[PDB]
């Protein structure tokens, strides 16, 4: 077959970054452009992560997880090209590319625990020293950072053509996804232990004092960082109060400045050591027999934010992710191939 050929044709090209700006318009532009932006551009990021993951030493390469995952992005590659020749005014080539990006979406869901396994197996084949951790760290977040773009593509094109465009919400009310996320938290937290810390929210918007925070976000992302940092925060909290009979509530302030929307959760958990935070972001240190936080950071990333944890040992931990407060400064961050090694 043809699959190294694509591949090496493909990933020749950078991929595209789109802005929310350029998001929001493709969900107006119609679903013809959104075809012919997609047929080329799925195959450039997958084509780019492709080329990277063939240049894993063997004995990462050879193991089952990482032929399974390559084994699904080569079948997701030639069902995107089915479609090169196909003509956009033809509804059945708009209908069917759809269905395909469904079956592609689907059949990519179990990268995360594949990858983890392919993890666990080098630890045990080869061991768990500073240069595989960091090796692992740069491959899965670049991995990771590319399926992010790849799934959002694909779910504004199949959420869109089937007030939120897609994945989008243009009015997201920052404070209700972390009420959601809280409470959905707060549920496994009850149901695993006798008690659950409260919530405090705390707005500040600096130029509109008592305006309430929105923003143009893709909300389901912010829930997953907000679910992550919420279920570590309770953990922490119930766990080094289980002797006291108080439960410090966990706070929660929302910034808005001129370019950030800064999201701060403080609990009082009693903290990590300095020395333990780098291991809680390593997904070689955080797999045992992916993972939130590496992975929730990615997302913050991904429209030009971060997520970082600054903890007190013998406190509690601040955990903050930072978005961009303008939808013009939101643009995608893409992994890139080629320099390499
Ligand atoms: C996520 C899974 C599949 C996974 C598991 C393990 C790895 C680890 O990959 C390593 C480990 C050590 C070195 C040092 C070295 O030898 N440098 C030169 C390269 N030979 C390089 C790499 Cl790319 C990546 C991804
Ligand atoms: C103590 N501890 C913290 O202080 C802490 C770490 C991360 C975080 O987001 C919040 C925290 O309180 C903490 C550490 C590890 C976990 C975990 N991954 O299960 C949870 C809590
Ligand atoms: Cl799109």
């Amino acid at each position: 077959g043809s699959a190294p050929k694509y591949i090496e044709h493909f990933s020749k090209f950078s991929p595209s970054p789109l802005s929310m700006k350029q998001f929001l318009d493709f969900g107006s532009a119609c679903e013809k452009t959104s075809f012919t932006f997609l047929r080329q551009e799925l195959p450039v990021r997958l084509a780019n992560i492709m080329k990277e993951i063939n240049l894993l030493p063997d004995r990462v390469l050879s193991t089952p997880s990482v032929q399974l995952v390559q084994s699904w992005y080569v079948q997701s590659l030639l069902d995107i090209m089915e479609f090169l020749d196909k003509d956009p005014e033809d509804h059945r080539t708009l209908s069917q590319f759809t269905d395909a990006l469904v079956t592609i979406r689907n059949r990519h869901n179990d990268v995360v625990p594949t990858m983890a396994q392919g993890v666990l197996e080098y630890k045990d084949t080869y061991g768990d020293d500073p240069v595989s951790n960091q090796n692992i760290q740069y491959f899965l977040d670049r991995f990771y950072l590319s399926r992010i773009s790849i799934r959002m593509l694909i779910n504004q094109h199949t959420l869109i053509f089937d007030k939120h465009i897609g994945s989008i919400d243009p009015n997201c009310n920052v404070s209700e996804v972390v009420k959601d996320a809280y409470d959905m938290a707060k549920l496994l937290c009850d149901k695993y232990y006798m008690a659950s810390p409260d919530l405090e929210i705390q707005e500040i918007n600096a130029a509109n004092s008592k305006q309430p925070i929105h923003m143009v976000y893709v909300p389901s992302h912010l829930y997953h960082m907000l679910f992550e940092l919420f279920k570590n925060a309770m953990r922490a909290t119930v766990e080094s109060h289980e002797s006291s009979l108080i439960l410090p509530p966990i706070k929660v302030m929302v910034a808005l400045g001129e370019e950030d929307l800064s999201i701060k959760m403080s609990d009082r958990g009693g903290g990590v050591p300095l020395r333990k935070i780098e291991r809680l972001f390593s997904y070689m240190y955080s797999t045992a027999p992916g993972y939130g936080l590496p992975i929730s950071r990615l997302y913050a990333k991904y429209f030009q934010g971060d997520l970082q944890l600054f903890s007190m040992e013998g406190f509690g931990t601040d955990a903050v992710i930072y978005l961009k407060a303008l939808s013009t400064d939101s643009v995608e961050r893409l992994p890139v191939y080629n320099k390499s090694a």
